[PDB]
């Protein structure tokens, strides 16, 4: 149903992570929060 292509699985997965972890990553933020 819908998505008459099925040729964009890994591509969609990358956008899903690059569009969520970019805002919920805080990798460098936590490194400067526990020591300051």
């Amino acid at each position: 149903s819908d998505l008459p292509a099925l040729s964009t699985g890994l591509l969609h997965l990358h956008q899903n992570i690059v569009d969520v972890q970019y805002m919920y990553g805080l990798s460098p933020a936590i490194t400067k929060y526990v020591v300051r």
